[PDB]
């Protein structure tokens, strides 16, 4: 899947464990345009992970990413570049609300504790 | 149904789907009038959606956070999305995304 699965444009990849995180959108990190959500779990694993479901409930849909969002648009030395920053509320009444939190505690950040 | 599984449409449109456009950080900004009234309707709702993440890539490329604010508890997104100046289409692009990116401040 990798020589394949990378021929989609970054913001359509789908990770896989044959085409996992780190492959189709670089190594997690704390930079202004680095991604930095997944343990080593959900790194290796993409959407192949056992979780995966859980966690996509939260991904907005392309309707919702452009009815959400604040977009904007930059020119720079390395070309075009369309910004996008939001929130997402997760529901406190959902019976699953506090293993959801879990579950995103789990992935956020979560590189800061192995090499 | 949760906000960020909804479709907008010509019957349920961008405003009843995700409110009015505005400034504020839970607001959105993007989408001309027409883009409002018709949600994935719009004629050039394709070229849009093209920009959209799919589900890994958008947890896979942002900076994800999360926050209890005094409104609840909230999952941020952060990211940038290059566009592909290969692509023929590129100035169309451009031109589209400048159409509809706070539209809302010249409403006439």
């Amino acid at each position: 899947s990798a020589a394949e699965a990378s021929k989609k444009p970054r913001q359509k990849r789908t990770a896989t464990k044959a085409y996992n995180v780190t492959q189709a959108f670089g190594r997690r990190g704390p930079e202004q345009t680095q991604g930095n959500f997944g343990d080593q779990e959900l790194i290796r694993q993409g959407t192949d992970y056992k979780h995966w479901p859980q966690i996509a409930q939260f991904a907005p849909s392309a309707s919702a990413f452009f009815g959400m969002s604040r977009i904007g648009m930059e020119v720079t030395p390395s070309g075009t570049w369309l910004t996008y920053t939001g929130a997402i509320k997760l529901d406190d009444k959902d019976p699953n609300f506090k293993d959801q939190v879990i579950l995103l505690n789990k992935h956020i950040d979560a590189y800061k504790t192995f090499p």
